């Protein structure tokens, strides 16, 4: 199906931002937004905010954990913004003005993206597609068990050799 | 049947010496231990039993007490009677007797109202096969389901994440 970004990450946006006399823009160094957000569950590593030549871009990328908790992590906080009607469909809406957070997790789309994002993520981590990563893990998995119950089913014969001597 | 936990053997007819104070001798039975060690019967100890005329021509042979153990015992015992020389083979009035005879420990040695009988319940319980046989089949098939169990979790893990997906 659709692929995501490895390690697996957060985009949030409309982060607000400041402007100093220089002209540059800035904000909250974002571990107020991680603590948050680890109350929250949501159990993120980093959130780090995107900088360019302005300052904070008023963007900032949520670092999740490489494991399987970490997926976890990410689709909550996906979902979470999405039933909160702050989505990605949401932000992008000619609609009107938008307030607070808008956030998602990083998908395809957004690693390839021309843009401070994409540019982000590319530097940062590799599209790879969950049933692909889902397979081979229960793949994994299904094969242990068979060099278990080999061992037992060896043990087994060793218990029939005693057996058929008697 | 019953058998001896810790396995052992039985083996009689060893040759022994009277000296003059009318006490018999013998070998150490290390000397025997080595034999039935590079024969690949890996016995622990071999000890002669004695009594107050010394050697009483007849020692117990000890195995190790896991289940390589009982394999190696029934080996030794296997090998002896097949060579002619089983416990039915020391007992048969049929005349005279040459080189050692040998045989497992059963409950009928471990009963037994003598020197030998005497020394196995010392030194050890009977025990009957399959009741053991069978709990170590039970305590392995015990495992797999719960390793099974914990891969069935990691499962339904993996299937959360889908649904989500």
């Amino acid at each position: 199906d659709e692929k995501l970004v490895y390690p697996w990450k957060g985009i949030v946006v409309n982060i607000p931002t400041t402007k100093a006399q220089d002209g540059r823009s800035a904000g909250e160094s974002g571990s107020k937004l991680r603590d948050e957000y680890i109350l929250r569950g949501f159990n993120p590593t980093r959130v780090r905010p995107l900088w360019n030549y302005l300052g904070h871009s008023g963007t900032a990328i949520v670092e999740f954990n490489k494991d399987w908790n970490g997926l976890h992590n990410g689709l909550l906080f996906d979902k979470a913004y999405t039933v909160d009607g702050h989505g990605k469909k949401d932000w992008l809406k000619k609609d009107g003005p938008k307030l607070g957070l808008y956030g998602w997790i990083a998908r395809a789309d957004d690693y390839n993206g021309n843009n401070i994002i994409g540019e982000n993520l590319r530097k940062t981590g590799d599209l790879k597609t969950i049933a692909e990563l889902t397979e081979e893990e229960a793949r994994k998995q299904e094969l242990l068990v068979q060099n278990l119950r080999q061992l037992v089913e060896e043990k087994k014969k060793d218990m029939k050799e005693i057996e058929e001597l008697c």
